[PDB]
């Protein structure tokens, strides 16, 4: 037969099933599709060829093509997965129809591998789900100038499926207004334009309003140079020309600057004006962590949204925060959503590196603009290095109570010109150890490392005193006041100091001011305490109830008195002994330095009038100006006053200073010193100053003694350098005829070490404490010469 | 047997032909397709069934494919448009298949109705025709994120392609730089996202060049909601990140809000950055008219150049400036030169919005503001002070702009006014007049304190100004101005206007504004030079000045001073040159060389008349150091054949005890090689005289400054009694010098002065000729 060998010799897969669905035929196409031979299947039932997974199924359709034919239907073609030996489930066409062989109900069946094409077609559907995802709107047309095929992007943009474009004249399938008559003519025009073309022109939509469009055909011939296909393509210009206002608008509103929840706002706002029926929400990343940053007040749900995804990123690196759009399903076209994403999305890292770096700029503003005073940021970090420093401050916390009452009679035209000089007059009473800060407004925040309580007294007063002179504004004074809240504490915390002094401040500023307090006792009793031993001195200095000690001091190489120098003394009857070395800095504390200082001259002139009542006695008496914190303004009066109205010849008494008031300073105390040795009152010092200047001013005026200082003497011993020095000392003595004088002397030792480098006096314990007032005339002839 | 049915009664279409092209067998369904019956088919030619136009060549292929071979092809399968026997065409898939009955050679043709096949067909067209026309690189990805699809606009800009880039995953496939900013790891995990997502990259071409790209990846799921592909698009924004960098700059410059200037300055050079080799000019309306705002630095000629312009309008859309640029023809795209002019226009139009819109103190680093530097200079004025104005402006801090902005060039600046006032002496008013200039006003005018302030100044920047590890490198221009009677604003335009001198030249440098002190510093330094030359060939000399006794007039030793002479300057005393020495940085060089010399002429006077007593070389004129004591007596002493014993030297207390003190143990271990000392004041209290009797000093100089005057002033007569009564209660040596006449010898002989010195007795004497004096004229009782 002419059909055995077409049959046998052919590339299409040919197989045949009986009425009962077994097999009966192969060829090689078949045995290149699934890859039986043919006796491992000839005369069995279809099934094994049918997929394993699929086999279940199948009987139903050998049941409808069998009892009812599929409603009498004898087969057809179409694609079908075919599971070849090895068992990889290819694509092929397949193809079924009905055969009588033998007068019987056979099926025939036709295969042919379609792998390539099928991949071609898979090709197709990755580039279609692309033109899906292809911004601008394009379609494409044959040689006719109709719309042959489109994409989802043209259908979002048009309403038009492709089964509503298919073959037909593109304005047809896009109805267009009627108005202005030229639309038409001119869209025939560039429908039928042969070579590339782009004008516009004004649809009109499905669903309604007029759009402006930029329609744009091109061609792509062929091989042969012929017409093969046109390319009409357009996006938008209407709603680009939108967005471009939008950026524009959003770009302004940044550039204003508003504080990052706003910025979140104005993105918000603009995002809903232009893509309405949609909600907006943006994540700042904190922490790493998705915080929220915005979102409309628009939240109303609305049916049919999509969300649509986005992530802020800064200059480099990770996220920075999630962009994030839910949009109703229609409202724009997907390509839109894409754009109008893309510059929120970045326009939302520019905001947000911006609120970073106001962040940053705001941290390293550590100063102040108006007084120049480091800020509270920097009081902060100074403090924090305090305690990482384990020092201990004391934080002042100074606050102006007129300034209120000025701002609202004459204003800040003459508020800020009296807290300069506020502050002018800090900065002059500063200190170089302290710390100076302006916290806010009226208060400032001072810092020492101080943490005595005769310390703190004094530098609360001086803060306090500050404001001694009214300020002064156009011939107007201002008498402002100071309202000071101290804290010192050991272990705690910066912000547990700042919080304390603002709550005393706050007390003692509602309670007056004009005065200073410190953290609630706390040590409050320790000031009281030490107020009432001011009050006390003050009575007794008045009331003339001090004690005035004597203390010999005798040559030693004679034993003969040389003289004797006193020291102040104060027995109370309810605290007892206290000694000078804490009464007299609170003497400078209370203002009384000055009197104890004339009662004490008082004394000695008293006792040596008394004395040579009875003999000669004293040779010389000795005071010590320096250890009382003699003043510029007492020498001359002080002195004369007492020398005068009682009978002393000059040479008996003698006066000590330091040689650091003695420095030119500003007192020039020369003068005074001159009158005093005028009247014949020896000059006795500790140092010779500065160099050449300071020997020469030594000499101008000569001094008697110079007083080589305990100090020196106990620790002789230990060191022979200071035994040099000494021997220098007493050796410059008796270049000059200065006479050196030893004190704190203790021992024989020490007593045979000044003998042997020729100190010429001693004072000391050696030869007598200093003894009471009294006992003087029996002990100076019951123990002199104490040879 | 069933093969007759399986072909006869098949709704296959099939045909058969023989050597002669006869059609054999011809089924119902090719009567179907065709139109033909098959009894008048059978036994004719193939043609009458292939279509006319096409026929005449059809026997020709039968003759090719049956004679030449054709590497024996079993079969093929393509499509074409069959023409029936009514005429009408259709389009048809088809397969060939070669058979052979009877050994002879026969053809198989089977045929399909390409309805899918056509339509299909028609569309990979209709696709691959609008991609290509559109020109938006676009891929796609398969759930293992490997590239399984291209398109020409992915191809021509990345080169790759499905030939080459099939099946490899993105990240591998896309070449990037190293690190610049951790790029890679935003590239694996945007490949990574599990949603539509997107962000930007820089990728590299296979010539490789640094261009930026949008990727927007969007993911599709199949039917039955499972994520079947990844189709992303990279978007070209090279262009658009210049609109990025364009604003995100300028944004940043406005949020620093400089001046109006300096943002159009700005918008200048990145512009200029945008658009290779172009002008740009831009203007705004002041007074209702055009007036110029700012232009690019760049003003050459441009070849076929290209003018392009814009009105700058507000939100209301009235004018507000003219923007324009020039561009070279083929430079850039005329695309790209819109989207530069127009983003540009409303962006700067946002700046000088902020413009329009737009104490005492400087709120960031803490020194005085252009107010307060104008009321110390009105200060300084009505006072008559001619200040010496040194404007600082540190220059590469663009560099720092660009990395981290104005909110670190402000930690920039933070740093070198932090280091600069470590050194800031007092006297010396330190003031920020804007951005990156310092004006530092001194009151001192002498030249030469004048250029050791400058030279200070430029060496304390001299570390790089670390910040964040990123050491930038800053450098600074310092335009100085001085002038008598010359008022506050034209002091500060003239230090500007040498500062943009010095800048526009390069910078890292210092400069006067008038010329005449401007050659004047430049003798100045010529002297310098020749001084540095001379020390180099050791021509200088030590003249010396015998000093006597008063008892016995007899020599009690010499003194040992610089000397320097030039044929071209002349005479040039040490009293001048030595702070020049101290300026060049040679004075430990000099010092050395005096040493050097006084030992030598001492060895040399010992070969003849050892009588030389004692050698004293004035250090504290000399200006010695810290550091050279030990080392440069030692080396000289046991080079030369003296004894240490025998020369001495002299030290100021300023410079025994201030500036540190291991000077002091230093000179502890000169008195013990035993070089005799000679101290000046031994000031500072008691420890100084432990100081000095502790390190037997051997002598005290009384200086020129007292010996004059002495009849004069009865404090210093009465001073100098004292003290050289302290020498002689010590066993101390005390020196008199520049005694000049005989009251004065007279009155130092009464206060027991032991040695005198000065010109009453001698004016100094060269190398040779000390013996000749020394020899002939000695016991001048
Ligand atoms: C890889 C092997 C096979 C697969 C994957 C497969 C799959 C299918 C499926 C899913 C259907 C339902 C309708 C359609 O998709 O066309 C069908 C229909 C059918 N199948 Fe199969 N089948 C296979 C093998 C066969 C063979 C070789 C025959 C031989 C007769 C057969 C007999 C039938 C019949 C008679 C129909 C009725 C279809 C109609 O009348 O339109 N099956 N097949
Ligand atoms: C509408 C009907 C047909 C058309 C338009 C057509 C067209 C062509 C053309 C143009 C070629 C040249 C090779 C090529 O273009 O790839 C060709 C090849 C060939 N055709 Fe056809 N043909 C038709 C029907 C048939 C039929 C029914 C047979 C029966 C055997 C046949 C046998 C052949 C053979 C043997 C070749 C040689 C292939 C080769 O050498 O590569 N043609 N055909």
């Amino acid at each position: 037969g002419i059909f055995f060998p077409a049959l046998e010799q052919n590339m299409m897969g040919a197989v045949l099933i009986n009425e009962n669905d077994e097999v009966m035929f192969f060829n090689p196409a078949a045995e290149k599709l699934w890859g039986y031979k043919r006796e491992e299947v000839i005369g069995n039932n279809i099934d094994m060829l049918i997929p394993r997974d699929l086999r279940p199924a199948h009987p139903e359709y050998i049941r409808h093509n069998r009892e009812g034919g599929k409603a009498r239907v004898e087969g057809m073609s179409r694609e079908l997965q075919l599971e070849k030996k090895d068992g990889s489930k290819i694509w092929t066409r397949f193809a079924l129809s009905k055969v009588s062989a033998e007068g019987k109900v056979y099926y025939l069946a036709l295969v042919r591998d379609a792998s390539v094409e099928m991949a071609q077609k898979e090709q197709t559907r990755q580039l279609i789900i692309a033109v899906d995802h292809l911004d601008r709107p394009v379609i494409v047309l044959d040689p006719e100038r109709h719309i042959v095929q489109c994409n989802r992007a043209f259908t979002e943009m048009f309403g038009y499926c492709i089964s509503e474009a298919s073959g037909m004249q593109p304005d047809t399938l896009l109805n267009t207004p009627e108005f202005p008559a030229d639309n038409r003519i001119r869209l025939q025009q560039l429908l039928w334009k042969t070579a590339r073309d782009q004008d516009e022109f004004l649809l009109l939509t499905r669903t309604g309003e007029k759009i402006w469009i930029k329609a744009s055909i091109s061609p792509v011939y062929d091989v042969l140079a012929h017409l093969q296909n046109l390319v009409m393509t357009f996006s938008d210009i209407t709603e680009e020309r939108q967005i471009r206002q939008l950026e524009g608008n959003i770009l302004a509103a940044m550039c204003s600057s508003p504080p990052f929840h706003e910025m979140g706002e104005i993105i918000c706002r603009n995002i809903e004006s232009v893509l309405n029926e949609s909600h907006v929400s943006l994540f700042a990343l904190r922490n790493g962590m998705p915080i929220h940053w915005a979102s409309s007040s628009h939240g109303a749900e609305i049916q049919n949204a999509q969300s649509w995804s986005a992530t802020i990123r800064q200059r480099d690196g990770a996220p920075a925060g999630i962009l994030q759009i839910k949009t109703s399903s229609g409202a724009e076209t997907s390509a839109f959503i894409e754009r109008v994403a893309d510059i929120s999305q970045h326009m939302a890292a520019l905001a947000l590196e911006q609120e970073k770096s106001r962040q940053h700029i705001e941290q390293l503003i550590q100063f102040d603009p108006m007084t120049g005073l480091p800020n509270r940021n920097n009081l902060h970090n100074y403090l924090d290095d305090l305690v990482d420093k384990a020092v201990s401050p004391v934080v002042y916390l100074i606050g102006v109570d007129h300034i209120q009452d000025v701002i609202d009679s004459l204003g800040y035209a003459w508020a800020d010109q009296a807290l300069l000089e506020v502050v002018n007059r800090f900065r002059e009473k500063l200190k170089p150890d302290q710390y100076l800060c302006r916290i806010e407004g009226t208060q400032f925040v001072l810092v020492s490392l101080e943490n005595d309580v005769s310390n703190i007294t004094q530098i609360a007063d001086e803060l306090r005193n500050v404001v001694s002179k009214p300020i002064m504004i156009d011939d107007k004074p201002f008498p402002l006041t100071l309202s000071i809240g101290i804290s010192y504490d050991l272990g705690k915390n910066r912000d547990y100091l700042l919080s304390t002094a603002h709550n005393a401040m706050d007390y003692i500023r509602k309670n007056g001011g004009n005065g200073w307090q410190f953290f609630s006792p706390a040590m409050n009793e320790m000031v009281k305490e030490r107020l009432v031993l001011g009050a006390a001195l003050k009575e007794a200095i008045s009331n003339n109830q001090l004690k005035l000690v004597y203390q010999p001091q005798i040559f030693a190489e004679t034993g003969e008195l040389y003289g004797i120098e006193a020291l102040a003394r104060w027995h109370d009857p309810l605290h007892g002994h206290v000694p000078p070395s804490r009464f007299i800095p609170l003497a400078e504390e209370i203002g009384e330095i000055e009197n104890i200082g004339r009662w004490v001259i008082a004394e000695a002139c008293r006792q040596l009038a008394e004395w040579r009542s009875q003999n000669i006695h004293i040779p010389a008496l000795s005071v010590n100006l320096s250890a009382l914190h003699f003043r510029s303004n007492q020498l001359p009066n002080q002195v004369s006053d007492a020398m005068h109205a009682w009978g002393i010849d000059g040479h008996q008494l003698t006066v000590e200073i330091t040689e650091s008031m003695m420095m030119e300073h500003d007192t020039e105390i020369f003068k005074r010193i001159q009158i005093l040795r005028d009247m014949g009152v020896g000059l006795s010092v500790d140092d010779f100053g500065t160099g050449f200047s300071g020997l020469s001013r030594l000499v101008s005026l000569p001094v008697t003694e110079i007083k080589i200082d305990k100090s020196f003497v106990d620790r002789c011993l230990t060191e022979k350098r200071i035994l040099a020095l000494l021997e220098a000392i007493t050796s410059i003595g008796q270049s000059l005829n200065l006479t050196v004088v030893a004190e704190g002397v203790e021992t024989k030792e020490q007593f045979e070490m000044l003998r042997k480098i020729h100190c010429r006096v001693i004072q000391g314990y050696f030869f007598s404490r200093p003894l009471p007032a009294e006992e003087i005339p029996g002990w100076m002839s019951s123990v002199l010469p104490l040879k």
